[PDB]
């Protein structure tokens, strides 16, 4: 399986998001759209905004259809307001098809757009159950599969550079691949291991065990999925439930105790720098998340390195030091496997078989001593009890 | 209890006008004195008067007729988004007939050219900028009138304003005969307010800048980062008609106000503050509109207070295009790209004390605020509020 036309069709970074080019309307209006497996709405800027240098102009599209309905999407971290309608949509570097899908024309927003991100909209790839205003608004991917012969599946390879990318660099660099309707074998190494999609709303999965450098965090596995665990490319960090986060930071601190870092670092707020090339990767532990497998009483694990959970950021002085921010934070809405984590793997969203596959990414950052991994199987009992109800 | 006395009778009721065209006070300039009506503006710092013929002016400052006129041989250009005026700087003897019994020599910008500055039928021929020197044009070396007044006399460094909206439209004849409020120069008149005065600090001395720490619509917290409320600043400006809010705050507020008043549907033009809405005489549904509360930083650490206005304040009375017997209004809240602006609309609900001496602004329920039998404007406190300093904006 190889989809050369879709390989390397993404750009961006964990801190500002990964996006793919799309066109909307007739004549085609090109827009960069954030790939988000954590939401289910296709929404684009449709009015001037200081952070946008282009937006969807409905009056210029002959195929625009007004649904005469508004949609308000408030989140704890931000919000966007829009007007619903439909239009013809295509993905230049994707399947050779055009479909009529729902589009939320964003007219008002609060902390939605990111200065310098280079994207003007968002592509919610999750299910209708969480679509705004309600599940009657068919998500883009659903329209795509229903209107074409494209297989009900997509895979994502998000590629973190391992170092800071400046304004021009991030615009020229290849940030990864989104293969629509298939799996490209050149994007990963080793085997793919699948965990079931527990329920079709967010891409929900179940974590059954957590290790820090092989040491079991030893918590009731229900804590790991309280109140849910999801794969969300729309979130930067690996976010863990309060109690799990507190235990993990204690363990990570213990493992890296040869060097002390200020509280602000562990709060993911302030950066830490080291002289060029001297980042002490080896003092930081690897983190393993065991996921439910498709076989009864069987599980597998994905292991990430500090190269994944330490996010490269530019120093205020733009010096030659190598700096990073701690990309693991506290959550009140369950575990969130954000961009940070996805960068270590090729992730297959097998909608058709209700499962998510993980394989070591061909573009994950590592060193000569350790590598990310996807290994199995392991015998694990009562994994169903790890899920929250 | 104890009844509060009014000690500045000579200045009480010395204002005229309305929110839409501004409130003004009578002043005299030159020798012999030339009488002119001057717009009271806490949003600027220049004393400028028409000094040449203009279609909307019935009179103007005639420098050649004043024996005390002094030419500063300097020009001044004051452009704004909504208008501009140009003039020639100089000084002369100035007085306020219904104010302190003193005469001082102050700077006067003789307006020779203007665009969209003078308003037809406002009845004022000049402006009195009461803010600080930092925002004076051309620069802070041009001492503002109030500074001159305080430096040259024994008048206390403080003034208070009671702007009185009528609650209904006033035609040309009526607005000329009606008392529009009071400007007490050098003191506080207790007959102009009820309840207690609560003070918020003047954050910085340029505009009369304050800090809003919380906003509620009918008791419901707008729940925005308080920094948003003061982006990029929050000021008290009698020279502005509406309550203006930062874009994001306006969007959130209008949505909440719409939700609270949802039993009635209004056209987009209304919410944009552009078109009026009318109801049969006496049937304005005040009760369906929410009260709005703005919490301000108090003078005591971690303490705040709130001022609450009614729709009687934020819905501005306007005459129907058909001069019918309907009661009509325009929505007097609009967005801003220059921070929050507590304009005349809001000031009409309170007696506002500009305590320059103690770098603070006091608020109290106005004795002339419009209300109904069920609700009244209010100034209440104290409330425990933490990290209020973080609400202030810094470039
Ligand atoms: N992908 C997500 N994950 C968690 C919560 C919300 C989203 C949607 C994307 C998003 C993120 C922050 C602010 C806004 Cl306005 C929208
Ligand atoms: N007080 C103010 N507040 C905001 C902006 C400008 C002013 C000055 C008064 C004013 C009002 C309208 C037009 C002009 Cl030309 C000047």
């Amino acid at each position: 399986g190889s989809f050369v036309e879709m390989v390397d069709n993404l750009r961006g970074k964990s801190g500002q998001g990964y996006y793919v080019e799309m066109t909307v309307g007739s004549p085609p209006q090109t827009l960069n759209i954030l790939v988000d497996t954590g939401s289910s709405n296709f929404a684009v800027g449709a009015a001037p905004h200081p952070f946008l240098h282009r937006y969807y102009q409905r009056q210029l599209s002959s195929t625009y259809r007004d649904l005469r309905k508004g949609v308000y999407v408030p989140y704890t971290q931000g919000k966007w307001e829009g007007e619903l309608g439909t239009d013809l949509v295509s993905i230049p570097h994707g399947p050779n098809v055009t479909v009529r899908a729902n589009i939320a024309a964003i007219t008002e927003s609060d902390k939605f757009f990111i200065n310098g991100s280079n994207w003007e909209g968002i592509l919610g790839l999750a299910y209708a159950e969480i679509a705004r205003p309600d599940d009657s608004l068919e998500p883009f991917f659903d329209s795509l599969v229903k209107q074409t012969h494209v297989p009900n599946l997509f895979s994502l390879q998000l590629c973190g550079a391992g170092f800071p990318l400046n304004q021009s660099e991030v615009l020229a660099s290849v940030g990864g691949s989104m293969i629509i309707g298939g799996i490209d074998h050149s994007l990963y190494t080793g085997s793919l291991w699948y965990t079931p999609i527990r329920r079709e709303w967010y891409y929900e999965v179940i974590i059954v065990r957590v290790e820090i450098n092989g040491q079991d965090l030893k918590m009731d596995c229900k804590e790991y999925n309280y109140d849910k665990s999801i794969v969300d490319s729309g979130t930067t960090n690996l976010r863990l439930p309060k109690k799990v986060f507190e235990a993990a930071v204690k363990s990570i601190k213990a493992a890296s105790s040869t060097e002390k870092f200020p509280d602000g670092f562990w709060l993911g707020e302030q950066l830490v720098c080291w002289q060029a090339g001297t980042t002490p990767w080896n003092i930081f532990p690897v983190i393993s998340l065991y996921l439910m497998g498709e076989v009864t009483n069987q599980s597998f694990r994905i292991t990430i390195l500090p190269q994944q959970y330490l996010r490269p950021v530019e120093d205020v002085a733009t010096s030659q030091d190598d700096c990073y921010k701690f990309a693991i934070s506290q959550s009140s809405t369950g575990t969130v496997m954000g961009a940070v984590i996805m960068e270590g793997f090729y992730v297959v969203f097998d909608r058709a078989r209700k499962r998510i596959g993980f394989a070591v990414s061909a573009c994950h950052v590592h060193d000569e001593f350790r590598t990310a991994a996807v290994e199995g199987p392991f015998v694990t009992l009562d994994m169903e009890d790890c899920g929250y109800n």
